């Protein structure tokens, strides 16, 4: 659909059977999600915002169903304030940004 | 125009006489930008990120031009690895996210 940015553009995501919002996010390379349990192996990573690095896992071919569109991706799993989608995603929704 | 996101989307800017590059931003509540000199007045703001916190220094009623577009906004300049529009000067370029 299309989204304002009046308000911050957030969206329902299903994941790992759990179900849960967060932002989408041009900014973001990456997407990260805050601590929740997926199953499976995953490897340790750094990644950077604003403040600083933090210490991630990496999931990878996790299935994402963002909005309704399912997708499958890596998803860092760590503590961020906030669920992001990143372009990573981003991409494979087909999401645009207009301006 | 229209960006995709296979790529970082980075506009141009002017500000403060300066030409810089910008990440457009739907998941930042706030414009960001790197530390620059500008004229005038300011107030220390801290703010968040993935990574912790980073204390900024407010500038508001800044005009800026990011592509051929006036926008007139708070700005708050510091220590952000990129510059970064977000969704205060978003809303005044008339950007939406689309999927
Ligand atoms: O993949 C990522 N990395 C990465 N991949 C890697 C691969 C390999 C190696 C290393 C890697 N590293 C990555 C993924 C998600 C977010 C980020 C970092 N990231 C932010 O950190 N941010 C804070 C941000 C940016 C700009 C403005 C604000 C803002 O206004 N905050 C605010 N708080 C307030 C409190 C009070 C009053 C006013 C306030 N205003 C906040 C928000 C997301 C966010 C929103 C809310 C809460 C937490 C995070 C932006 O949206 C994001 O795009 C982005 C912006 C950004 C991008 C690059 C560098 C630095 C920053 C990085």
């Amino acid at each position: 659909p299309q989204v304002t940015l009046w308000q911050r553009p957030l969206v329902t995501i299903k994941i790992g059977g759990q179900l849960k919002e967060a932002l989408l996010d041009t900014g973001a390379d990456d997407t990260v999600l805050e601590e929740m349990s997926l199953p499976g192996r995953w490897k340790p990573k750094m990644i950077g915002g604003i403040g600083g690095f933090i210490k991630v896992r990496q999931y990878d071919q996790i299935l994402i169903e963002i909005c309704g569109h399912k997708a499958i991706g890596t998803v860092l799993v760590g503590p961020t304030p906030v669920n992001i989608i990143g372009r990573n995603l981003l991409t494979q929704i087909g999401a645009t940004l207009n301006f």
